[PDB]
């Protein structure tokens, strides 16, 4: 050059040490941004510790004393979720990214034009790091160096970015020796607030609501986003990446990227199977991954809680494996009693954002179920004092804790093998308070598709196909034939698909099933059926259990009835209600064959 070389702001690592596409990424986007200062994250445990005390000495975060390493992090109540409609993907054109809606309003995606997100990126990126330190965090998704996993380079200017991707992610020098010269996503990430401050800080946390913009641009492989430090919006290996970046690679590619616990189930035999389950966010993935099965003589283990990436191997089983490296999860309704093995994970080398604090140091949402000494008080996650009467959670309703997979007790001893683990069942499942029984099991494959794209949250209410609704990474219609392609992969050795509801309710609004650590009981039928016996009794809407096949010892208060009816009222106007839904919102994206099931559907329905 004649007088952009950043060597002399690199406070960490070395810009030579890089590979040179990465050196590339970085200093075009310094030259950009304008950080004070480059730090290449190299992982280590000396970097993490340093970063955090660095953290509590300027506000940002606070030590939770009662506990091992674990910490606290309030935000600016602005900044506390996924912002949906400033979630946007970027392609030449609107119907590859999401289907046209005759409501004129999708509900399965948001697309942006080339030209739009332009103006937008100019418009928020050019010195937006000012001031602060742009740190440079080499991830892999997956367990290092496994044919199925994928790199990223995360550039960010949050510290607190940096902490909870070294949790939720594989980082630090070991990745970039991996990647050598390899292809890695993009990864861009800026809280939007440049130094000096052009408007105050609020709660010590850094974000730019109204600027802020979460942006995927998979014809570049690139994520982009600004204006926010929270969760899903600024650790960008998690739902940008697994989930948005990675669905679309996977329908190119021939495999599977999906909101989906993964999970190790053992019978009393010994046998082990692996199952895969998409329930929407709010849903219970975390609860079920985690469980302590009621069963004696039953064990799960948890391999991952939220995201799957599956491909069918040589000899046809669908191996899975979880991309992430941590548990990112909903704190309130978290207790002894739904999660135990959650209780156990968090006590140590974990991060909370937006939950109470007591004032012995720990911490407290709504659900905890767990009472507090007289005298120990409770500051909210607004940083005001708190008593159980008040009107205001202690908790925001998302707020999560971010822990290390590794520390979970029931931890798979298969969670990071390479090859990943053989999936033999898929379940579906949302909140359905009426007319779906505890578990049905489809009919067939293209039956379980329909099955999935039926899948409700919100109290029945919302649609939430696959638990997907909020992540397509492109066209749904597409991804429904990308799923009835596996069909026709040959030798697949296909998993059995299954649908359950822990949410219905009887008039007053009380559950009929218990749920929780009791779902071992419907694990133990599902997988008694993928081993072939003779449990199923034929239904219109799939295979239920047969009078007695349960085992419901211990659960002597079942309203077995109500519980696994099948009312023909319900079902036609479900039958009714998908086709709308389908039709404002898939129509000329719909493949036949969800067509031919939901006829198929209507028919049986007809019979009864
Ligand atoms: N009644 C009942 N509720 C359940 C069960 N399992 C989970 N829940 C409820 O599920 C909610 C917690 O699920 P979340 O951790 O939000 O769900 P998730 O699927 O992990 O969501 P993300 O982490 O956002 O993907 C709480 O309201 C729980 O009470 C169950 O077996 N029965
Ligand atoms: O953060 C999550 O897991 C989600 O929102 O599904
Ligand atoms: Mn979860
Ligand atoms: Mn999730
Ligand atoms: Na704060
Ligand atoms: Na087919």
């Amino acid at each position: 050059q004649l007088h952009l070389d950043f060597s002399a702001k690199v406070i960490q690592g070395s810009l030579d040490s890089l590979p040179q596409e990465v050196r590339k990424f970085v200093e075009g986007n310094a030259q950009l941004c304008q950080p004070e200062y480059i730090h290449i994250c190299d992982g280590s445990e000396e970097e993490y510790g340093r970063l955090l005390a660095h953290m509590q000495e300027e506000g940002v975060i606070r030590k939770l004393k009662k506990y091992d390493n674990c910490w606290l992090a309030l935000t600016d109540p602005r900044d506390v979720a996924r912002i949906e409609s400033k979630t946007v993907i970027i392609t030449q054109e609107q119907r590859d990214t999401v289907p046209i809606p005759k409501s004129g309003q999708s509900q399965l995606g948001r697309w942006m034009s080339e030209e739009d997100f332009e103006k937008a990126f100019n418009a928020r990126f050019p010195g937006c790091m000012k001031g602060r330190t742009m740190y440079v965090i080499p991830f892999s998704m997956g367990p290092l160096g496994s044919p199925l996993a994928k790199i990223g380079i995360e550039l960010t200017d949050s510290p607190y970015v940096v902490a909870s991707m070294r949790i939720m992610t594989r980082m630090g020098t070991s990745v970039l020796e991996a990647l050598g010269d390899g292809e890695f996503i993009k990864c861009l990430h800026s809280v939007g607030c440049p130094l000096p401050l052009k408007k105050p800080l609020v709660n010590n946390w850094a974000c730019n609501p109204e600027l802020t913009l979460i942006a995927h641009l998979p014809d570049r492989r690139e994520i982009i986003s600004f204006g926010s430090g929270y969760g899903g919006n600024s650790l960008l290996g998690k739902k940008c990446f697994a989930l948005r970046i990675a669905s679309r690679l996977a329908k190119e590619e021939g495999w599977l990227a999906e909101h989906m616990l993964i999970l190790g189930i053992t019978n009393p035999e010994g046998k082990k199977k692996y199952l895969a389950a998409a329930f929407p966010s709010a849903c219970g993935k975390t609860n079920l991954a985690m469980m302590n099965p009621t069963l004696p003589g039953w064990k799960v283990e948890c391999v991952g809680d939220d995201i799957a990436w599956m491909k069918f191997d040589a000899q046809g089983n669908l191996r899975a494996i979880n991309p992430e490296n941590g548990f990112f999860g909903v704190a309130p309704g978290t207790s002894v009693k739904t999660n135990p093995n959650a209780i156990k994970t968090i006590q140590k080398n974990t991060i909370f954002t937006n939950v109470a604090e007591t004032s012995d140091g720990g911490v407290y949402w709504e659900g905890i179920d767990e009472p507090l000494a007289p005298g120990v008080t409770i500051t909210s996650w607004k940083n005001k004092e708190w008593r159980p009467q008040d009107e205001e959670p202690c908790a925001h309703p998302n707020s999560r804790f971010c822990t290390p997979a590794s520390q979970c007790p029931i931890i798979d001893p298969a969670w990071e093998s390479p090859e990943g683990v053989p999936i033999e069942g898929i379940i579906f499942g949302g909140r359905r308070p009426a007319g779906v029984p505890l578990v049905y099991e489809a009919l067939s494959w293209q039956h379980g598709v329909f099955v999935g794209a039926a899948m409700r949250s919100e109290g029945g209410i919302m649609h939430d196909p696959f638990a997907m609704r909020p992540f397509f990474g492109y066209n749904f219609g597409k991804y429904l034939a990308h799923w009835l392609s596996m069909a026709h992969r040959p030798a697949a050795k296909l998993p059995k698909i299954f649908h359950v509801n822990w949410f219905r309710k009887d008039k007053n609004g009380k559950f009929l099933w218990p749920g929780f650590g009791e779902n071992s009981r419907v694990l133990e039928w599902m997988f008694g059926r993928i081993e072939g016996e003779d449990s199923a009794k034929l239904t219109p809407i799939g295979y239920v259990p047969k009078e007695d096949a349960l085992n419901l010892k211990g659960l002597g208060d079942v309203n077995v009835e109500e519980l696994f009816g099948i009312s023909k009222e319900f079902w036609e106007k479900e039958v009714e209600e998908i086709d709308k839904y389908l039709e404002d919102q898939v129509n000329a994206d719909l493949p036949y064959e969800i067509e031919r099931e939901l006829r198929a559907l209507k028919q049986r329905i007809s019979q009864m």
